[PDB]
């Protein structure tokens, strides 16, 4: 975990993020887009639960990216929840929620759900 | 948003969190439990997309809480994704994902999904 | 469960559905819209797991509605997953997934997630 | 869609289901387990929205399986929501919700979320 989490990660779509896993569960870094209504780099911040593991379990973690930077303001934010598995083929398996700001009437359709798997090699 | 986000929030279950919405989209604070395998206060970190809004839309945001502090280590983390609506009865409507670290075999059952609504009054 | 499930149900939004819980776990009925890109009545089909319960537990169930009838063809379908709780104030608490048919490129944004609570009184 | 949906489907985990897509949006069949607290065959029922598509879009559909048969009664049900894509390598990409009957206190942790991709070849 932590040291093994620090570094560059890539998903299938092409998205990339660089993260630093701090000693006390913090995750800080940048996400750079590859395919959605995101463009460029965005700040990412999250947390991980280190014990984490005498039974080769994953390390739970999560992070958020608000889709606003100096070139785009998408009025939305995504949170990824999942776990880190280390080793030869270490990976972070996640499920995500993307919420867009809507009026009260359209609030029911404000959140999309999906999944992403990140690896240290692309892809 | 931001100023209106800063403060104390409560949900139905009894959970409470205090957050500070920083000038550049940051959200930092503490979450104090009321009903799950959480006990005490945990650090919370997230982001919000301010434009946010000439059509009374919500401000999208998200945050993460790793369930580890000096009294408990639950080996899990939760991410809340949703939007802030201000006014007389301001609220944050969210959907959450809670992932627990599991072995590869039990990974398919590692994530729970739910929702939470927070208000400035309890409840 | 079953007998207690059979009948008319209403949610907050105004949606209504009438269902018959058959002896062998089947759920058949119609859903009539109140607020989304649905209009009129649609066929609903699902299943419930009766044991269901010496510890006042809910009865798990789920159903699907394809948003196509003689007046509208929304190219989408919603599934509701949740449980039935009976009694004075019986209810069905659910979480739903709504998928729209998209091209491969937009598949990542094809599914919305939300929740609905149904009661026997409106609302 | 429909004809192309009828047949046998397999996912990564090993699960298999045979379905018949009826003329008027119905989906009926059986799901046979491979890895969860399911054992044997279970009845599956769902619906699909045929228009479905002058822009090679998927056909939205969904189905439910209550995990009860003559050998097991898991007190739970799963709903899969997704779309069918046909062709050389036709597939059904889905996201699922699995709800277990719980007492009111544990209702917040009653639903798991995940995804499954089914193909006509295993896997
Ligand atoms: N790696 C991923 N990219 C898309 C999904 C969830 S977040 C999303 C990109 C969204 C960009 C902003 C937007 O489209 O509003 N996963
Ligand atoms: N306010 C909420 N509390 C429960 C749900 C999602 S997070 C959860 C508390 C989890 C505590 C840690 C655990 O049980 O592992 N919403
Ligand atoms: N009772 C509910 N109505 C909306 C949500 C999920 S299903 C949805 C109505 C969708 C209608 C069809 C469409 O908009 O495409 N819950
Ligand atoms: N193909 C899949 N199998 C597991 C996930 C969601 S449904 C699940 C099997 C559950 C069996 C019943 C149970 O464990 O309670 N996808």
């Amino acid at each position: 975990a932590e040291a093994g989490i620090t570094g560059t990660w890539y998903n299938q779509l092409g998205s990339t993020f660089i993260v630093t896993a701090g000693a006390d569960g913090a995750l800080t870094g940048t996400y750079e887009s590859a395919v959605g209504n995101a463009e460029s780099r965005y700040v990412l911040t999250g947390r991980y639960d280190s014990a984490p593991a005498t039974d080769g379990s994953g390390t739970a973690l999560g992070w958020t990216v608000a889709w606003k930077n100096n070139y785009r303001n998408a009025h939305s934010a995504t949170t990824w929840s999942g776990q880190y598995v280390g080793g030869a083929e270490a990976r972070i398996n996640t499920q995500w929620l993307l919420t867009s700001g809507t009026t009260e009437a359209n609030a029911w359709k404000s959140t999309l759900v999906g999944h992403d798997t990140f690896t240290k090699v692309k892809p």
